[PDB]
């Protein structure tokens, strides 16, 4: 992910299949002559999109050019969690269906993974950062604080953003049960919110190399969904 001061993100497609599914998956949302009312209302919930991008020089070289959905804040927290039960996805050989549930076996019970964040802290005028190894150690009986953390800026919880994640989430929630034509593997809600302006919160789905078209609930996002919205709502309680 490249940051752009134009306010938009450069993404390089990843090698094939990958990235261009991921294309085919942008183009397909926002295509021009779209009436379809399910992918009019997902496009709230992604990036909005600029098209392909290329270098003047490089035809070659294909990225995504995609709202930076942490521009207009001073000092973004951000959190990407990857949602579902499966990161694999229908078309996966024997191979890679346990390359992908080695990376996380937990993944069928909780239904999402932390793959990063990076939290501002006031009192030091500095950023934490977790890694992939962080969210891969976290367990049921860990989760919970795992995903705290995302929220604490070193002298109070961020209930305000706990709420507003919730709140957000939701209504993702709602457009997943409103809709049996795509199913989503291995991709990732961003999180974020104003570390230094009270409840702001972004809460956006991005990542879309395995999104498939589907006759049914995506019942292993919804599953993440609502498991994620249960661990958040509890720290709202701490
Ligand atoms: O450590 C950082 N990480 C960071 C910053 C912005 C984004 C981001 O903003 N808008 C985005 C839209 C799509 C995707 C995306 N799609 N597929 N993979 N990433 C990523 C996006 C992500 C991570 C901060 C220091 C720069």
């Amino acid at each position: 992910i490249l940051q752009h001061p134009d306010g938009t993100v450069l993404k390089q497609l990843q090698p094939p299949p990958r990235g261009p599914r991921e294309l085919e998956f942008y183009n397909m949302v926002y295509a021009a002559d779209c009436f379809d009312g399910v992918l009019l209302e997902l496009r709230k919930y992604l990036p909005k999109y600029y098209g392909i991008w290329s270098p003047p020089t490089a035809p070659n070289d294909l990225y995504l050019k995609l709202e930076d959905v942490t521009h207009k804040f001073n000092k973004p927290c951000i959190m990407d969690v990857k949602i579902g039960q499966k990161s694999y996805d229908p078309f996966a050989s024997s191979e890679k269906i346990q390359q992908q549930v080695s990376k996380y076996p937990l993944m069928e019970e909780i239904g999402f993974l932390v793959l990063g964040m990076r939290v501002y802290h006031v009192h030091s005028d500095s950023y934490e950062t977790e890694n992939q190894h962080y969210g891969r150690s976290l367990t049921k009986e860990t989760i919970k604080d795992g995903v705290s953390r995302f929220f604490h800026n070193g002298y109070c919880l961020r209930k305000d953003a706990v709420a507003a994640s919730i709140q957000k989430i939701e209504k993702i929630l709602q457009w997943f049960e409103n809709q049996k034509q795509l199913n989503f593997y291995a991709s990732s809600l961003l999180f974020v919110y104003e570390g230094s302006s009270g409840g702001e919160v972004e809460v956006r789905m991005i990542d879309f190399a395995h999104v498939f078209p589907s006759n049914t609930i995506d019942e292993g996002y919804v599953y993440g969904l609502k498991h994620l919205i249960s661990v958040l709502r509890s720290i709202l309680d701490n």
